[PDB]
């Protein structure tokens, strides 16, 4: 066709997808991102308006970064200043905007730098958390009603969290839950005062004469935890002439016997809490309810009500025990469980009764549960065709648990096995969002019917682009490495030839719950490296990965570095079997997990792999964080598993890595994995003769974000592999 | 058949040169360590006697590090538990040990962890600088006067230099001088209170979970400098029971008006101290002349008695203004002055008088004055041949100051070109020490006749070992740009042709006084490249370099970045001028000032280098330390010389870059220049779209000196000018 996907493409991003990110902001209606006009469009009736014209600027003449409407209507945040700090966590300024008047609230502003802003779920209430301490208020142009006193700059957070339970427990930097109706605001305080620091250099531009220490409360393995308490305040009662009270409700007493988490907070009812407990073994988990009590002001939590979770052979969920879905009477609940065959499947509660009624069955696993109605619960699984990489939506009869109907499956089989889905309020509408095999389908639809009202983006002008473009294509399929499937995928060049011997990239993350063989369409480094340079990157799901059942899964409970890292050579040496592939040109990579896991290959002596690139690696799993990596792994105490935490470092493997070439990188700030861990990996080598490549990356994170610095990376590596490769 | 000089060769030591390291302890003996005995020699008639015994000191329990014996002989300090702080620096424990017994010295001893010692001149006390304080020590058993109590960690420095004093201004660790006779102790105390400090990360062992942070107060380019004060003690007068007073010499108010340092002391006669302060812009010095009196006990210093060096061109000094050399009874003396001509010579100084009177003059410089007895002064010069690049000894009759003689030239002149002397107190015997350009040649010498007593070492089974290796030739030689004689020299491949065109690397240091043109011998790096590969490797001293005159020396002045960059260049055009090169084939490397210069010539698009590798390199005057930036630069403000701070950055220069291949090298703890200066290289050619190799080091300083590091960098400098060259 005379043309290939270029590295340029992919760095530039030539070929776009289009998505269909909308926001509901009411049971019916939703908001969307039409040029840089923002329109309300009606989701029955089909027809739409322009709520903002003005566009992404005028305001005040800054550039806006988020347009947050209260939940009533009458008022609009504009967020605008926006500084990043780490994965979710940023501060900006705000104003807030009324829109029954269409004029500024310049009385009693929101300050800048603030951390976190929400409105109450009714009405137009805010709190935002500024300097580490809650603020309330009532009314959008009154004085801020505050609420806790004890925030201190890296020590105490109130309503926000720390390092660890941002990345790891959370996903989030917020760590305020409001009731329902708007009255209670329940929030969790974290204790950072005994936690050591990781203190790294920050350069900065070039202007900035003396280097910055940038330092963080960072618990690793076996490091002092930060504490966690919990409380609630009642915010139709704080008085305008004395201060808040905020009632804290302790933790069970399972909990209070060792370090702990507070890994889950959903609100049941107006009176009603579900708080999850976690102890640091995480193995053992604990769910409280939670209710009010109107006489005395507080909340009880009775312990015949609390339902308990563990795990015998790994850790109590996937990542965090699963959060439970309340039926909207309070009185019972669904949630995600392992079952006794092992494999994850939703799980009906009653809040005063032991054990669960299992709603769900068979050899795949429930995704997440999406929406609850009376009558029905909608949920994700990878049910469909008995492929672990597929994502479809089902809903199950509450009347009749054998009543389930697949809702995504047939809508267009060939072109759509991996869905999403976004649910308007009450569950009256819901966007379905195929992702592949391929391109990404929007689609709306009612769920009285479950009949489909519109198209809402199709990629029509991303075929049409890429029909001149010599596409790679995936397989995907399985081998059976005992009599348990295994699965894998590989983006194959253009014009494949299986009497042709190509060269073969291992794309590797591999980690605990992880996913490689999917049925996602991706326009990436990969497409490149199969379209323009002949190159198949293909990719393993072994012991240790996810959505298959805890046999594959458990796999590397008290034992990261072993499997997961066996069954990548395995891959690699069964895909040399088959007689398409190299063997004398077989390199491997990954970023992260992926970049210790390539590191373990490379040292482990195979022959197999003749190079490798480790981007930002583990190297040594007393280095990274206390949360992730005794999930998997215990502690660091010879006592449990010093051993095994010892004996699976990238050092070790040293001496092996002048049989293979070797390209190192890390980025000088990263928060995340540090640049310890290849500074210790490059130490090791050096003792030790063997020859490698490096790259550090200053002043970049984790994610070496950048766009400077993603065009550079990118580019780097691949000279890496065309020269390993042979070509030119 | 014949071998070559491999890259192994080099790194494991092969070929050894072996040196004669003496050293004096009288007028007519010197030490000289053999297997770990140290023996006694007798310089005229050439006897020796073992002074300790290796089998000695196996039940002391440590390895020793030095012996110091007392001037008297009654004593030794054996110095043990060795601890590297920067370059002069370090820590240590002491023991002594009686030789008029043969026993430990059991109590009152030295602490652990002792910075500095030393003996008092004649006789056995003892100062010591422990916890930055001074502690005097008249007899080794009995107890320790304590002199100063201000001294704390990072802040007050009383008896050593803090960092910029260590590096730029002593050449040394220590900070006290005792008087000739042992009776006055005199010290200085820097005060690093304001100094910013740099900071930096340590990652250690393995085991460390997490790195340290390494802080030092570091004076960059315009920052608050460490302030000085200077004291004398009479160390014949120390109470048992209070303090001992001490007294301070001020510095003249020429120099309290602003900043200044003091660069230099010399003790000029029991009762006389000479002082020596250059200003913050340093064109400008004042000599003090300070004399005690029994009267007071004050140090009264003249200003009839007062000696002012100035530049008119550039800054007083090579590195700083020179050493006087007192006359026996302290009224005059000779010191190495820039002459009108701008070359440095002898000038004779009179104490009460203002001017002086120069005894040496020409084309030609002035290294060292060595010698100063009755009748002659011994001097160091480049006289001989016209070749600046070459060292010979001199004396010069101060009776007749025509009578000249070169006491060395002669001796063996094809062998000999490079000398050094060491010699005997009172100056009645020397070692001359040449260097090359054959292999090193120790002879021992008498000074009242000039006759050669002996060969010490000649180097005898280093030429059988060589004599089966095809060894490369040197030709140091010069080219004439505008008029003038710029020093070249090349290590040039074993059995050379001139019909060949063959790949030249250009080892460059280029800084403000350097001289990589030399007619001394070595073994190196350079010396494989030319053996086995089949390398040129050359080196040109242009603008800036030392030895020649001030003319040459002083055209860099206020002006780092520019012609010293412009003639490393310019000499790479006139060497392929030469028919035997190939000029696909250049390629530049230094390190330090020479990776900055390797780096400005890299970044200028001239054409003529494909490569480069520039090790620890400065990258801006700015983040260089304030006392060596702003000699030849000023200070970085507006009002004096920021626009070619700006102007001279690597930084600037990184889109030029794109037209060569270049490899960047730093060491992590680097304290010298730091890892901060190639982590904003690297951030600039990011920024900028440049691909380059990178190489850091985990824990390595400046030199990058440990056995594994030093295999491991010149191994992979080694791959990269083998692959630039085509080089299989
Ligand atoms: C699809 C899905 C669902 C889900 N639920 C939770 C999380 C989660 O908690 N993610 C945080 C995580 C990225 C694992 N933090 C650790 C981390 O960053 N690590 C671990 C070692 C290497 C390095 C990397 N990369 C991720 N998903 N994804
Ligand atoms: C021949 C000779 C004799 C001598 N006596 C003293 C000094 C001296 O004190 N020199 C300053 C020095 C120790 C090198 N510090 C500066 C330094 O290390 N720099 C400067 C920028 C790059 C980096 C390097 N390399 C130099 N000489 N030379
Ligand atoms: C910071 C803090 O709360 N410290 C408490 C202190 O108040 C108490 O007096 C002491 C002895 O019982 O115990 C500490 O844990
Ligand atoms: C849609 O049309 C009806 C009026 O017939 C009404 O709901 C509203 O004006 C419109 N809504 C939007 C979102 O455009
Ligand atoms: C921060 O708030 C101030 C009010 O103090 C406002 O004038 C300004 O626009 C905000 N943003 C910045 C970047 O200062
Ligand atoms: C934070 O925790 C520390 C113990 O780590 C304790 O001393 C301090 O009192 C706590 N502060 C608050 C506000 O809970
Ligand atoms: C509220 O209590 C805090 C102590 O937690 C105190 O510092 C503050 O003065 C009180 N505020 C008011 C308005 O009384
Ligand atoms: C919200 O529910 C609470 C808890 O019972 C009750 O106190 C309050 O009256 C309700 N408020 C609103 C606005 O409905
Ligand atoms: C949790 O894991 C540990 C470590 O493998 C094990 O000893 C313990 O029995 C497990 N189960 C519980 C409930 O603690
Ligand atoms: C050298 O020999 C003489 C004569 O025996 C002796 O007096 C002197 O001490 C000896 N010196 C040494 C260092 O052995
Ligand atoms: C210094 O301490 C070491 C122990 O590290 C000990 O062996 C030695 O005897 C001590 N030396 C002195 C002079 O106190
Ligand atoms: C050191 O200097 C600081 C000013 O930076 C001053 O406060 C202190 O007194 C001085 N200390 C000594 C021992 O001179
Ligand atoms: C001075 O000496 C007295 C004893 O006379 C002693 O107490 C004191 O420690 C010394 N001075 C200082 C500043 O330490
Ligand atoms: C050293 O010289 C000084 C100054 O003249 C005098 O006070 C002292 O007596 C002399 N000491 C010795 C040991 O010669
Ligand atoms: C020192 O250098 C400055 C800066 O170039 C120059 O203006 C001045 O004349 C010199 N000062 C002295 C005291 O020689």
């Amino acid at each position: 066709s005379r043309k290939t996907y270029t590295l340029t493409d992919y760095l530039k991003n030539t070929y776009r997808l289009k998505l269909y990110s909308l926001r509901w902001i009411s049971d019916h209606e939703y908001l969307y991102k039409q040029e840089n006009n923002i329109l309300v469009f009606n989701a029955e009736y089909g027809n739409s308006s322009v709520f903002l014209e003005n566009s992404t600027f005028d305001e005040f003449g800054h550039s806006i970064n988020d347009y947050s409407i209260s939940p009533d209507g009458q008022f609009i945040l504009l967020e605008y200043n926006y500084v990043k700090q780490w994965r979710h966590s940023y501060t900006a300024s705000y104003d807030i905007y009324d829109l029954n008047k269409r004029q500024l609230i310049t009385e009693e502003r929101i300050p800048n730098n603030t951390q976190w802003v929400t409105w109450s779920p009714v009405g137009h209430k805010l709190a935002y958390v500024w300097n580490n301490d809650i603020y309330v208020k009532i009314e959008p142009n009154l004085p801020s009603y505050r609420i806790t006193w004890t925030g201190k700059e890296d020590i105490i957070y109130n309503g926000i969290t720390d390092w660890v339970y941002e990345e790891e427990v959370f996903s989030a930097y917020s760590a305020l839950w409001w009731s329902p109706n708007g009255t209670f605001l329940a929030y969790a305080q974290f204790n950072d005062t005994e936690v050591p620091l990781i203190e790294y250099s920050f350069y900065s531009d070039e202007s900035l004469q003396y280097p910055k220490t940038v330092r963080v409360p960072y618990p690793k393995a076996g490091a002092v935890n930060p504490t966690v308490k919990f409380f609630v305040v009642n915010t139709d009662s704080l008085s305008s002439v004395t201060n808040a009270t905020s009632i804290q409700i302790t933790a069970p007493a399972s909990m209070l016997i060792g370090d702990h988490y507070l890994c889950d907070v959903t609100w049941a009812t107006q009176e009603r809490i579900s708080l999850q407990w976690l102890r640091r073994i995480q193995n053992y988990s604990v769910m409280d309810i939670c209710d009010y009590d109107e006489s005395s002001g507080r909340w009880n939590c009775l312990v015949a009500r609390q339902h308990i979770e563990m795990s015998t052979t790994g850790w109590v969920g996937r990542f965090r025990p699963s959060e439970p879905h309340f039926t909207l009477d309070g009185n019972s609940f669904y949630k995600i469980i392992s079952n006794e065959e092992g494999y994850r499947h939703i799980c009906y509660f009653q809040i005063d009764k032991k054990d669960c009624t299992f709603i769900t069955k068979g050899t795949w696993e429930v995704i997440g549960i999406e929406a609850l109605t009376s009558d029905y619960l909608y949920y994700i699984s990878n049910e469909y065709k008995g492929m672990p990489g597929g994502r479809n939506l089902y809903k199950i009869q509450l009347s009749d648990y054998t009543k389930v109907t697949c809702l995504s499956c047939e809508l267009n089989p060939e072109r759509c096995q991996y869905y999403s889905v976004s649910f308007s309020k009450e569950a009256k509408y819901y966007q379905l969002r195929c992702s592949g095999p391929g391109l990404p389908l929007y689609t709306l639809h009612s769920s009285v019917n479950d009949k489909g009202l519109r198209v809402l983006e199709d990629n029509s002008a991303l075929d049409k682009m890429l029909q001149n473009v010599q596409m790679p294509s995936k397989k995907l399929d399985f081998i059976i490495l005992n009599e348990t499937k295994f699965w894998y995928q590989m983006i194959l060049p253009p014009h494949f030839d299986k009497s042709k011997k190509y060269p073969l990239l291992l794309d590797v993350y591999a980690g605990p719950c992880s996913q490689k063989a999917d049925t996602v369409f991706r326009l990436n480094w990969a497409t490149y490296l199969a379209s323009t340079e002949n190159i198949i990157v293909a990719s393993f799901d072994g012991r240790g990965s996810g959505y298959q059942g805890d046999k594959i899964m458990h796999a590397i409970n008290r034992r990261l570095g072993t499997f997961e890292v066996e069954d990548q050579i395995e891959a690699a040496r069964q895909f040399s079997k088959m007689g398409f592939v190299d063997n004398k040109r077989i390199a491997i990579w990954g970023w992260s997990y992926g970049g210790y896991v390539t590191s373990m290959v490379l040292g482990s002596g195979s022959g197999v792999f003749k190079c490798g690139i480790a981007v930002a690696p583990v190297s040594r799993w007393e280095y990274y964080d206390s949360v992730y990596t005794e999930r998997y792994m215990g502690l660091p105490t010879p006592e449990d598993n010093l051993d095994h935490y010892r004996n699976s470092t990238v050092m070790s493997r040293a001496e092996n890595f002048k049989q293979v070439e070797y390209l190192l990188i890390h980025g000088t700030a990263d928060d995340n994995v540090h640049f310890q861990q290849s500074a210790q990996i490059s130490k090791a080598l050096v003792d030790v003769g063997v020859d490698f490549q490096a790259m550090w990356y200053t002043d970049e994170d984790h994610g070496i974000a950048s766009s400077t610095a993603h065009q550079h990376i990118y580019t780097h590596m691949s000279h890496f592999i065309k020269q390993c490769f042979s070509l030119p």
